[PDB]
């Protein structure tokens, strides 16, 4: 029925630094979320070694990118390990994150945004291209939940009685900024993926809507 | 929380005649559901003439066909008028339907299955290719509901706390028979649509998943 949570202070700062920022190489947000997806797919594949039944909820391991042009939305789905309510809460904003400080200090010094991934806060690069995100997620150990943020000071978390059922995993639902609609285009997606996500152990799927004529 | 309803007797007979049937031209089920979609799109476009706000819930008028190969499922979506709980109940199985009798008598006499559409029971041709259907629907005048049938003697109707939100309209979710998986293939869909659905006033979209390599 949907709870509101406060962002740890530094995490709010990080998000502002990013959402309010010029910078050409915004395309990196795609490497970052594909990198996350991949990590999440590794984790369930590995968990499944001693627990084969964990795969039963969704046998197929993939990454799938669905531009929804109509809604100015882009979605990155993975059939990875997914995240519980508690995980969404703790890992995505309430708890003091590993390198949020360190990363901003590095930016102060002239570091390239590109590095965000190496500080373990790559997730937040999605604010380069988006003013709202929903992380929708289904872990084998909990119900499906939606974490939502507009880069403000808080996020909500809501039991998901609204989205298609993910069997297991996570959909990143990016509400793209108006200047950033190029990331809805098939050719632009293939380009970024080919150039900067060359070594991914899982198939990357791209959902394309074509009018039959 | 999901109610069970009985099929009017003749409607049960019709469904058996169809689901238990040889016959080459099964492809007609596609004409029939595209024909329905179109009718449903006409109806809201027309309703919108004196009530422009009816379009607000989903401004775009389209038909969209999404083969889900993984789940052996094919979906035909329309952004048409959609159907209420009561409508799903009355119009799709509990009430004595216009030409269900007449149509079966016509089949007894040697009529081609193709004609089902002209008896106003084309909907049931989907059992040519499918052993389970979910009709999921969102009318402007009610919540989203799922009507479900395996061709048996009954259907259920359930408040939809499980599927993506249709803004307005209907998704036909066909669980294809194992002999009928050709209707998952892009080329097969374009063929049937081009040959037998040549004159449709609305764009027909086909969702294709392609692996980026
Ligand atoms: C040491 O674990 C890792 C953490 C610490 C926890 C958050 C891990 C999570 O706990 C529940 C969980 O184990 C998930 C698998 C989470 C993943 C990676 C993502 O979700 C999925 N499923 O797509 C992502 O939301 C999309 C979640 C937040 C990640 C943020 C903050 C990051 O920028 N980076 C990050 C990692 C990483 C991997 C590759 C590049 O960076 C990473 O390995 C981490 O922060
Ligand atoms: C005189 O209205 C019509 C009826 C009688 C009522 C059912 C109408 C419905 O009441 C609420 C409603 O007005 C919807 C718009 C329903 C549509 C057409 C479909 O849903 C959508 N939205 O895709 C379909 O489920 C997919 C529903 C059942 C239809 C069956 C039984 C049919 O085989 N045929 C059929 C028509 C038809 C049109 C073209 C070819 O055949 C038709 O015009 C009819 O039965
Ligand atoms: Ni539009
Ligand atoms: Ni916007
Ligand atoms: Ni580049
Ligand atoms: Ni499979
Ligand atoms: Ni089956
Ligand atoms: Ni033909």
């Amino acid at each position: 029925a949907s709870e509101t949570f406060e962002f740890q202070a530094e995490i709010t700062q990080l998000m502002s630094l990013i959402i309010n920022t010029v910078y050409s190489n915004k395309e990196i947000f795609l490497r970052e979320l594909i990198s996350n997806a991949s990590d999440a797919l590794d984790k369930i594949r590995y968990k499944s070694l001693s627990d084969p039944k964990q795969l039963e909820t969704e046998p197929d391991l993939f990454i799938r990118i669905t531009p929804k042009p109509e809604q100015k939305v882009l979605e990155i789905r993975d059939s990875g390990i997914g995240m519980t309510k508690a995980e969404l809460i703790n890992n995505l904003g309430t708890i003091a994150k590993s390198g949020t400080k360190a990363f901003m200090e590095a930016l102060s010094a002239g570091a390239d945004v590109s590095m965000i991934g190496q500080f373990g806060v790559g997730f937040y690069s999605l604010f380069l291209v988006a003013d709202r995100v929903q992380v929708i997620s289904k872990s084998n150990d909990d119900e499906q939940y939606i974490w939502e943020s507009n880069a403000g000071g808080s996020f909500t978390v809501t039991l998901d009685e609204v989205n298609e059922r993910i069997g297991r995993g996570t959909i990143l639902r990016l509400f793209l900024k108006d200047d950033q609609l190029e990331y809805l285009e098939e050719k632009r997606i293939k380009e970024v993926i080919k150039r900067h996500s060359e070594f991914v152990a899982y198939p990357i799927q791209l959902v394309v809507t074509k009018e039959v004529e």
